[PDB]
């Protein structure tokens, strides 16, 4: 199962980085127009957050190789332009954060990628979360899907588990985030959303999440019954879900415990874990998890009413989704 | 007004600063043993937050003089030493965190204090929130009461003026809350409450809030009905309080602000305020109000169902509302 | 003296905020294609590091009303067609960073610009420090000129003072410098000078400084006798130098202060300042000066080799720097 | 070769995680009155800077077992109570901080205890820098030896090289270093150092360095001709050494880097480390080496004055070599 990466960018290099924890999948090539050759090498070794890359890495024959397995590199803007089949890219991850719709990621096909999976919300593009609603993949009526956003990959698996055992007549959502790539240092122009331009360092920003739409697509049963928003917070990663909710069956703290690690131990293994620690936000930097239910933060006001607390990595749970999506859909 | 302030902390050098703004009201004299004058003076003209004093300052024989008011300083362990009555301190301001149930509280009284404000809620002590149970003060029955916390003081106005029209069902709320000194630097120890000895920079930290206890005492009618958490982030000053609640009486949030916008102008002026701009929590660094509704940041799901979004200084806000209190207290 | 600014960002956007000091100068117009009218308003409004406007501000008539004052605000991209002389804009702020050269700069002269001051250095149009060189400025052979750069701005004047006074044989330099515009908010591209992509806030970053090239120009005395680098840190505002030369004549650090403090208070008054407080960065949050001089943070290895200190606020120092460099060149 | 250590924070459990990597070093006892048995597992589980411990952790039976290996731990205030002779312990790491003198840390000798390393400077103990002047440890009159600062441990090795191959006449150097336990979340008192009192998170802040001492007491050569000073600014970890000197033997930049890197991997190997990379801080985050030189960020101004400039991670480092200088210790 060979791979194609569309954008080099935080999500681009730490799903590199998840490949290869991955035996079936092999990133055979990767583009983005604004970093070289040597510059993604250095890009890929050193990273703030994550720490060295602990493999090998070098620049041979124009080409980068990372522990032995060469990459082909591209200096590309117009993603129709990019030739992935030359390289053996089947799938292509667009990460840049610029073709979002079915229309601008589509031109990956034209290279002759067969799949091309959005890493981020779209407005017209099939969304999923691994452990909510991979199922409803159509292989060969969808061709251009989407891994939805990072607080969605949170918050579903989470909701999925309270709605199946107690029912959410109605809730909404926090989720305390890091900041990111889209944000500025000091105060500058983001002509669209004008608190996202304040400097990401000095502020608690307000801001819209992908979770806020995308939940009522991933899980149906739930749509106009659940939304949120965002706070942009001074961390550099990891981020935490706050999602208060009226339950419908009347349930106790220690129930809501004992469905959801007892999900983290079967079903959603992998995606939801369960936590009883007495944990901050740099814990979970570099965990691979989408959704981390934290046992002591939650509150139950009374039997149906409730407000339950998730850290994920917003990089790294993330990146390590979008390649178990694409496992999940080549295995068809 | 005649103040006198215990502790030169956070609280009581920006209630100092504060007193200087408000007329009526003037701190005669400052005790704390770790501080001595020359000390005192440099922590009050250089503030890493709200910036250089703007008045003048001196230190001439063994007082304190700000903008020409001499200001007599001790340095005594034992509040019940401090001569509060050889100085005309007829306000005591108690800020030091130490002194919080009446019995410790009241040492000030044996020391010529006729009232005594913990800067801090209290177990035993009346707790007051100004523009929400202000006139419960009872000028015959109670000589030290308290000012509750800073998230009290927010999440109080706010809750009160939806509760009085729309009366809250159910609610829970989450403050994102700046650090504060009780924190560390880096991961230390802080043997009660584990969370909170890890790094306040590198960290979100999910933590008690002083308003999860203290709402339903200065609302009586939201007792068991209201409760709460914070997360300290990295800000160094300014929190922001998230509020879901369900309603009795359905409504829009245009009629959300309607209500809260002239609540604003009448009855809780310069203690709950309204704003519409896109603001973000620097902002609102030396703000004087209690709680700042955010009109864009707010979410309404359904007509009964609704996420709220409410600033505040919880360092300059408190500090002003301290010696608003002084001020309601005497006059009487 | 009717001012221009082409490019409302960090040091255009605190040229106009100095401006309003500066009782003379009236800027009159401001261009910026990525910030039309009522951002521009909002951004002005709220600074993140330096806290809300004083003033009054205003939308009206297609133009921003500050202080009821009327500017003229353009969103044009090829600023030899932006209209200056219909504004009555006869000096120009260039402060977009991207026409540095007289060539580009020049275009302002296409509109009836007479003056244009680049707030940066430049590779060919000679460059000013107030205080320093200022009288090198030939009103009838020079219409581009260069107010350099902020460090260049602190080393300058306090370079000038010890070698006047003491001279320097030889010296390197270190500026601890805040983090800017062109840095990431995250590990990001940045193609051309790879630390400086590295995230903003998890970082030190060595960096150049444009001290290093321009301090030989503004005294051609020290031309190849002084160099030195810069630190990019986490913080959103405020520098420091750390200048360590070897002198030609035998000194003591006693006389060292005794002239820089002479110089703070004569002929360099209002650009070098002295102090002997405890100071730290913050501290210097919107002071005006160009170079503050720590008496206390120095140190004497021997007679003949020495360690300097000097403190800058490197947005607001330097804009205020760029207003007296335009009202210095205005009376001619 | 058994350990025991004294203050369970930083440097204690750093030095307990870097004795994992010492297949000949076990540590057999901890004692630290302010962190009980279940916490210690807790505060050496997780850590903020360098994440999660990799092996096993448990508490049982009284003690706390790390990859199998039972610790015995202690809660006593004065260091002569501890029983070091009944655990086993024959060296201590004496880290709390407040018995650096040879008389204090002297008391682990009344509990049994045969050497006794303090993990800070000393005004009277000897100290040691490895790779430096550990050969001068004499195990027959020294029972309480210093392992000096982690700046004196980044210089020396460093300054040894320079003054071995070329001479330095005189030097200054600064370190940007990382806050530490010491400072302060918010400004509070910090009588003896009013800067170190102020916020660490907001603030760049002069402040001494250790090594403005020692390094004169590690190389006898050099003292008088080389001192310096400290900037503490916000990373949580990771510091960096600008020394900036003049020579006698006149040189070349190439000559500089070929000397530093064959010392790096020969007589100073594991000590002195040598990169030409594109570095930033939290590149060293849990870096084993004390000193790494970063050929790129040095200037040479002449062929006799030069300004070098070496990373290291303080917390980490420094612990690696408070094992190394035990087990150097240990062999005699
Ligand atoms: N990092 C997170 O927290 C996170 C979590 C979930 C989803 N996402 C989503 O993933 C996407 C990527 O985010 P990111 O955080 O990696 O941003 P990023 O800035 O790190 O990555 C974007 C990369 O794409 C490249 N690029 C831009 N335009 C291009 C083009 N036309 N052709 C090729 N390459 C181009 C850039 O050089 C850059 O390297 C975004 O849509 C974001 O919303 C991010
Ligand atoms: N800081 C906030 O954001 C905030 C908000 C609302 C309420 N409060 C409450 O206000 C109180 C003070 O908080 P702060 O932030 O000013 O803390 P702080 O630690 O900055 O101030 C405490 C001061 O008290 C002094 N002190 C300690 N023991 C003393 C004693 N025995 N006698 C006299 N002085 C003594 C200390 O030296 C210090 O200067 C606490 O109870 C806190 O919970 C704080
Ligand atoms: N802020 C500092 O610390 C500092 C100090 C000294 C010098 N400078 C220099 O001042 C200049 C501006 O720096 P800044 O910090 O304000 O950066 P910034 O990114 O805040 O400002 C740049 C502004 O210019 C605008 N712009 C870009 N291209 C334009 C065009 N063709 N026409 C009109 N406007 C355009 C952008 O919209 C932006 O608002 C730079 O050259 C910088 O080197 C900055
Ligand atoms: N972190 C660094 O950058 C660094 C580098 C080199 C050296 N050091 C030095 O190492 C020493 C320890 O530093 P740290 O970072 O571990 O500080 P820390 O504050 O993290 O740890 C100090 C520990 O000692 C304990 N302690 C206090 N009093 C005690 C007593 N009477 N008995 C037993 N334990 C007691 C505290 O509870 C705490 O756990 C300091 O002297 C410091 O100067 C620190």
């Amino acid at each position: 199962v060979k791979v194609g990466i569309n954008g080099f960018g935080r999500i681009g290099r730490l799903v590199m980085r998840a490949s290869l924890e991955h035996p079936e999948v092999q990133v055979v090539a990767v583009n983005d127009p604004f970093i070289d050759l040597e510059y993604m090498e250095y890009m890929f070794k050193y990273d703030s957050t994550h720490g060295r890359f602990k493999g090998t890495t070098e620049v041979k024959d124009g080409k980068l190789v990372i522990n032995g397995n060469p990459i082909s590199v591209y200096a590309l803007k117009d993603p129709a332009a990019i030739p992935w089949k030359e390289a053996g890219a089947d799938f292509v991850v667009e990460s840049t954060g610029v073709f979002t719709t079915t229309e601008k990621a589509s031109a990956h096909l034209h290279g002759g990628a067969k799949k091309v999976i959005i890493s981020a919300p779209s407005a017209d593009a099939p969304m999923f979360v691994m452990g909510v609603n991979e199922k409803t993949y159509d292989a060969a009526t969808m061709n251009v899907v989407s891994n939805a956003s990072c607080t969605t990959n949170c918050l579903a698996p989470l909701a999925k588990v309270i709605n199946d055992n107690f029912g959410i007549e109605e809730g909404l959502m926090t989720t305390i985030h890091a900041y990111t790539a889209t944000q500025k240092t000091v105060d500058g122009p983001s002509g669209k959303k004008w608190r996202d331009g304040r400097g990401a360092n000095q502020n608690v920003i307000p801001a819209t999440t992908g979770a806020a739409k995308a939940v009522g697509k991933v899980i149906p049963e739930l749509n106009g019954k659940l939304t949120g928003m965002a706070f942009r917070v001074p961390v550099p990663d990891v981020s935490v879900v706050d999602l208060t909710c009226r339950l419908k069956k009347p349930t106790s703290y220690e129930e809501i415990k004992k469905v959801v690690k007892k999900a983290s131990e079967t079903d959603l293994k992998g995606f939801l874990a369960y936590t009883e620690d007495q944990v901050v936000s740099s814990d979970f930097i570099s965990d691979t998890h989408s959704s981390v239910f934290d046992a002591l933060a939650g509150i139950q006001l009374n039997p149906t009413f409730v407000k339950l607390v998730s850290w994920y990595d917003n990089e790294y749970g993330y990146s390590h989704r979008v390649v178990d999506l694409i496992e999940y859909m080549a295995t068809k």
